[PDB]
């Protein structure tokens, strides 16, 4: 809608807090019958009712966790801002939230914010010592654990290796782990060659560079 003002997407650290803005642009004279926030699955999260007052009907999104960012509404105008604050974000607070204003007698208007919960992963790379030999094996590995969304691992290498990585879910629901094994058939002129594991993830401004010096044996 035009009459309702929201952010198309919002981002908050897992366990952290977010504000979902919402306002009724056209500063008209028409009363706000009520305001309500619904997830797209149809779960009403928070609402200000006509004469009843402010409400938070679902168990999972209790009053202890959600609240309207502007809580002392004098007169209708005071209603034009339905900005909602989440504290203690869980993965399940993820969603497409619809901010809807009911106006009298018809009809209602509404905006949609995508609420995304982000989890910063833990990353590390180590070298695997290997003996020279005809089969390719993993000479180096990098692990990006507990990231949301999944991190992206690439490698910077002067050797002619294939990085083949695999994904498992992390210990935390919502989060995923990437294990990247860099393989090339261990030659000898690998030894001491600095190779970088590069992890990209939303929670970092720039890719993370993890240096590794390769070993080879005998
Ligand atoms: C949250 O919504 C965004 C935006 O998408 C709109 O409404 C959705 C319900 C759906 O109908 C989309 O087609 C609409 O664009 C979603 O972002 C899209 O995600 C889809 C997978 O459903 C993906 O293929 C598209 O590339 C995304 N669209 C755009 C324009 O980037 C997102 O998936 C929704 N998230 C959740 C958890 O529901």
């Amino acid at each position: 809608d035009v009459r309702v003002r929201v952010l198309p997407e919002v981002r908050g650290r897992l366990g952290g807090t977010v504000e979902l803005p919402c306002h009724l642009l056209p500063p008209t004279t028409e009363r706000v019958s009520q305001v309500t926030w619904q997830r797209l699955d149809g779960t009403v999260v928070a609402a200000f009712h006509p004469s009843f007052g402010v409400d938070f009907p679902n168990s999972q999104f209790s009053k202890d966790r959600l609240s309207f960012v502007r809580a002392r509404p004098e007169t209708n105008a005071d209603l034009r801002d339905a900005t909602l604050a989440f504290r203690g974000l869980r993965v399940e607070d993820e969603g497409n939230y619809t901010c809807e204003f009911a106006t009298d007698p018809n009809g209602t208007r509404r905006g949609v914010t995508w609420l995304r919960v982000i989890a910063q992963p833990e990353n590390h790379a180590e070298a695997q010592e290997v003996t020279i030999g005809p089969q390719s094996v993993a000479v180096a590995r990098c692990v990006s654990t507990g990231g949301r969304p999944p991190a992206r691992i690439t490698w910077i290498s002067s050797l002619g290796g294939e990085a083949k990585d695999t994904q498992e879910p992390g210990i935390q629901a919502g989060t995923v782990t990437i294990i990247s094994r860099y393989s090339l058939v261990p030659v000898g002129r690998a030894d001491g060659v600095k190779v970088t594991c590069r992890v990209e993830h939303e929670s970092f401004e720039e890719p993370i560079l993890l240096p590794v010096t390769l070993s080879v044996r005998y």
